């Protein structure tokens, strides 16, 4: 499968996907990396891996539909099969999400359905859970609410900050996101017509 990765920052998840798609017997290849922000380290990681990149600045669009269309134009230019959201921070519109249904994955740093939103660790700390984790899910219109592919539990340590907990969960992310990408790219895991996950 040909894969696009969208990002908005550091790209540590991008990096794990790059390394993984280049291991032997990979069903996926990363062909384009798109950022909505300039000058993020994820763009450097893509370029250093020999992967083309684009910056599509979301602030230059009247609305989300038009920003998404510019993304979609690049995805077509690159004949993309699967899109991975790896620290991508823009909520995508209905039509884009509908178009990519069953072909778009996201990594979220909690055990969904707990702690939806971009500040999951901050929610996890406030709430006092001792176990948090991460989730790879298909992207649906409802934020952080599409069908779950893989999850991994990560302990919370007494005295954790957002940063220490974030780092520990990232190590799990870098395991399940590549594994989930392989599952989808191989057709082992599909979104079924009834809107439910199915394993082949």
């Amino acid at each position: 499968a040909r894969v696009a990765v969208l990002i908005s920052g550091t790209g540590s998840n991008l990096q794990a996907l790059i390394d993984s798609t280049r291991e032997p017997n990979s069903s996926a290849q990363i062909d384009i990396v798109i950022s909505n922000k300039a000058a993020v380290a994820g763009l450097d990681k893509a370029e250093r891996a020999g992967i083309p990149t684009r910056v599509i600045n979301h602030k230059l669009y009247k609305n989300r539909v038009e920003f998404d269309s510019a993304i979609d134009l690049v995805l077509e230019e690159f004949s993309i099969d699967i899109v991975c959201l790896a620290g991508f921070m823009r909520i995508l519109s209905g039509p884009f999400v509908q178009k990519w249904n069953g072909k778009m994955l996201n990594i979220h740093p909690s055990l969904l359905p707990s702690f939806k939103g971009s500040n999951a660790h901050e929610q996890a700390l406030e709430t006092g859970v001792t176990v948090t984790g991460c989730t790879v899910h298909f992207v649906a219109e409802d934020v952080d609410a599409g069908q779950i592919i893989l999850q991994e539990a990560v302990p919370v340590k007494r005295g954790d900050t957002v940063a220490t907990l974030s780092e520990r969960v990232k190590l799990a992310e870098h395991k399940i996101f590549p594994a989930a990408l392989q599952l989808v790219a191989s057709g082992t895991v599909q979104l079924g017509e009834n809107g439910k996950i199915c394993w082949v």
